[PDB]
């Protein structure tokens, strides 16, 4: 039952080398255990088969779950204790065949979110975030996958917005982050316990401030609005492949546009691309034709370089040393007030953004691996 | 557990201040505790993380909750009426980070009642609101805030219809919202009174009104309702807030159709957007997509400027100038008796009243809007 | 032993044939002993009703079953090895009047699962799979009714990603495709383990890649689809006629069509039909009965070419013997995904898809057969006509 | 692990509710359903409390030969059928018009019945994707054999009538199979 003590260590390191999540999984006589580092697993070691029940035991007594219950899943609320940890670490189990699965997504701290600014906001692109965050209520829209990076934009809005004068409540599935200023709400869609329920629970507890982990139901998109619309400041997140779309989004998901339009600021395409590792960055040239469409012109391109993230100690072995997001943000003016409730399209919307100023994913991306912060094989991966 | 120190502290100065909640918050270390005050937070008090927890057993007691269980949401709520303190506490818990936070809501003084013509209503709605009067039987529902809108109104309608020769009742818990020549009553869920059972005596006295202050229990709502089915003159509030939500809503109480149906002849809602400066406002977009997606007559549709403050010396600070009531009658017909039984849709039951000239919340808040007094933005944010 | 020659010798023979299952169904003297070969059951043998009571008796033995109980439905689990074969087996019985009824799974290890290549892909569309599969997040959907090789399509993008140096987390039931090292979640629905549960589970457990071997519930699709919405990388099974209507099936089961056109990555349905056995593949055809019903192209009728299965022993007696599965891919680009986030039909994802390159299931399967793998007339069994 | 599913007799819910879940994974729920229509066995498993899902992934098609008694051809007495009882059976229209009913009038082939025996009326319904939803939508046994029926296929009530209307059954019979 060596895991008793091993799964902690694991937890721990989660923590320590800059994971989002803990792993124990089994294997035929061993344990597969592994670190969400820079957000992908990677290999922290392993431990006994049997020992991946006492894994489980570890996890789930820290959480307060049935620790008999290794016949079906279960999950819970960590008061989890060891090293960097005095966090409720979002606990999972499931039974696996060689041992039940150990699993902590991990409540990381407000040090671990990257700026609104610090992520990558062009000037132009930033100015129009600041614009939206800055405002006493309305909603700000943020899109993409787990990965997205709207998660560092979400809750660093919260270091920049959650303060000892505003009670700012968030709506995450799990909680992601442990943020001062905040009541911070683990979410479970799965228990019935939706984000269109976590919003109402979230409006009972009279906020000035939300943050919602996903806009899924249509009811995720209206509340998170609504508590806009009661005077709030609602910074929440949808998965689409542009800004442009993130309204268009909304509409396409029956949340009334009218809504949408009631406190619709403006919006935030976000994905996050690796971000190399300086003690692995390795300079390789583009193709024209690619980055023709990307966005660069004939100067650029003959002087285009990208930089491939290589491999080090200092990357957790990824190749990059954690990830920036791409970036392209849209202000809602009434040109675009109007496309929100007409219904257009994400084209429609997002060229006219452009015209304005606006760059888009496609042409940030592109731009991060030309200056030295990614290749064009991380961007085009995690790019529209 | 004092813990009820800090939270003490606070219903003394938040019940002082008309704060809107009382707020327990679990973070890092500490416990804030804050007090949300026209519309917006600033700290007062300060627990101990560990008295975090206390209170949210705390509140859980005041409901008569599973105070035991600090990891997961409950809620339900308690007659804080003692002398200074003369707000009802909302109870809610809602677990974060570092437990849950607990909550007072402040179920708002019920500043008693309008004289329902007072609401400011457009005249076609008004008229109409006499002429529901003018046939004193069946289900005159009411929504809104608790304070500016529920039982406020709900009264509204009594104090117009309710003479000192009518069998007028009411149930409350406490009674707040008064009217000389009417029996109110005080329910005791605790005794096993609760709103059903307050209602089986309305409805066995055989009154010629009956009022709910909150439709709270499958029974209340069907009793409330069976009465009506006789003619009883139902006045009740439904807390909620749209006339077009409460038409359908018992269903979901369990309570049966025919009732629900054969007992409607109108009901209303209220709501407070912000108004703007005028004299200091900007031209915002009414834009006609917004206005079609709401249902809106063409009169606003078409006919129509938003004005927003540029908050503004004559606002503020969001750039509205206060609190703006708007109005709604959803006056029920044969057809809308139909279409209580469809089901049909809050947009759809609501356009078919604002269509005849009857300013609906979404109309005579639009409408107010449209007019540039304040803008669609405010106006959706409560007409959603 | 007479008890241990049947079993040892029939699941030797059962995954040399390329069975998915081994069957012992119970008669009256005598019991027909059949593997599931290409998909469906074929006389390997039969055996005594003494013999359902000492067979289906090791097959319960095995598995873990109540031997005695005529009266109560069972499933469990072993590892099997003999001759050419160590490869798991999934035991079930259910009591009958002629004896008790049982099966071995053939739990297919993972060193059994094909590769990306081997998915059928002509140049052009083969590049595009291999640049969708490849992505970190989203869904590839496999497809097809059953009897379509799903799970090694499954499995094929699975071991593709399924390093244990990854979170791989797939569900199975029972256990199969091992690979320790990645987590094989095992249902057990009497707990409330099922594939959904499982799937709540997966989105709980945060692996890098969730996969469904076998969508027996639908919110398993909802659920692992959902893992895709949410930005996992996602490989499961679910049937479809039509890749177009795979899409529009995952808008079915629940998968939000809005994040959908986000998250899909790429659909393929796909079918067998049975392989002419290599061993017996004799050219004949195409058929033009079969040719009527299934619009064959000159190009496919008048140079590619069909065969006939003949009878090659390892065909349980019908001359068709292998799996062959047929590959509808479409690649879910901006066409697709607005079709998707539109909530579009079948026919309306299909006609765009068409468009933009995706030959048909049934056209697809015509192709294959006139390669030389299959016949048309098993083309025509699985989809029109 | 079938390829082939049976249910000697789907007599409750669990049964019913599991026959589906045991179509469900794809595979051929064949089984005797406490019916006498085709059409209606197939609306069934809704009535049944079939958990719809199920429902959905399961049926494909039903079978008939429900008998009825055989109009005795030999003294085959002419009966008008009346085409609006055809036409809101909702035959395909020959069968409509051009149709004629016979009965017997008692005979050395049939006695004090009218009868020669019996005659067992064919039905194939086959559910494509749109009775899928029709199923789902709890459709009338008259809807969906109506839309099965059609391009001539017969069913207990197209076969049925269309004999009766021979003078092989009578059209009443045929009504009371499919009613």
């Amino acid at each position: 039952s060596a895991a008793q003590k091993f799964v902690k260590q694991v937890i721990r390191e989660a923590f320590l080398q800059d994971a989002s999540d803990i792993h124990i999984e089994p294997r035929q006589n061993d344990v597969q255990v592994r670190l969400r580092i820079d957000g992908a697993l990677r290999p922290y070691s392993t431990l006994p088969k049997g020992a991946l029940n006492a894994v489980i035991s570890v996890v789930k007594i820290m959480g307060g779950l049935n620790i008999a219950e290794k016949r079906l899943p279960q999950d819970g609320r960590v008061r989890y204790r060891e090293g960097a940890i005095d966090v409720d670490l979002r606990l999972s189990t499931l039974p696996t065949v060689y041992g039940e699965k150990a699993v902590m997504r991990l409540l990381k701290k407000a040090s671990d979110i990257p700026e609104i600014e610090d992520l990558g906001f062009a000037p132009g692109v930033f100015e129009r975030f600041k614009e939206v965050i800055s405002k006493p209520y309305g909603i700000f829209l943020i899109t993409g996958p787990t990965g997205s990076g709207k998660s560092f934009t979400t809750f660093s809005i919260l270091k920049r917005i959650a303060t000892p004068d505003k009670n700012t409540q968030t709506i995450e599935d799990p909680v992601e982050y442990e943020i001062p200023g905040i009541n911070q709400t683990q979410v479970n869609p799965q228990a019935g316990l939706t984000f269109a329920r976590a919003l109402r629970a979230f409006l009972r507890q009279d906020p000035d401030i939300i943050m919602v982990g996903e806009i899924r139901d249509s009811e995720t998109a209206k509340i998170a609005t609504e508590a806009a619309l009661t005077g709030h400041l609602v910074i929440a997140t949808l998965h689409t492949n542009d800004a442009a779309q993130a309204i268009t989004r909304l509409d396409e998901m029956g949340v009334e546009p009218f809504n949408i339009s009631a406190a619709l600021i403006g919006v935030l395409s976000q994905r996050l691309v690796r971000r190399v590792c300086e003690h692995c960055k390795v300079e390789v040239k583009p193709d024209p034709e690619t980055l023709r469409r990307l966005g660069l012109s004939e100067a650029e391109i003959q002087g285009a370089r990208l930089y491939k993230g290589m491999g080090c100690e200092r990357c957790g072995g990824t190749g990059y040393k954690g990830r920036y997001a791409i970036h392209e943000l849209l202000v809602v003016d009434d040109e675009i007030r109007h496309a929100i409730v007409a219904g257009k399209s994400a084209t429609e919307i997002k060229e006219i953004a452009r015209r304005k100023g606006m760059k888009t994913l496609r042409e940030d991306g592109l731009y991060k691996a030309l200056q030295g912060i990614t290749t064009l094989e991380e961007v085009l991966a995690r790019t529209i």
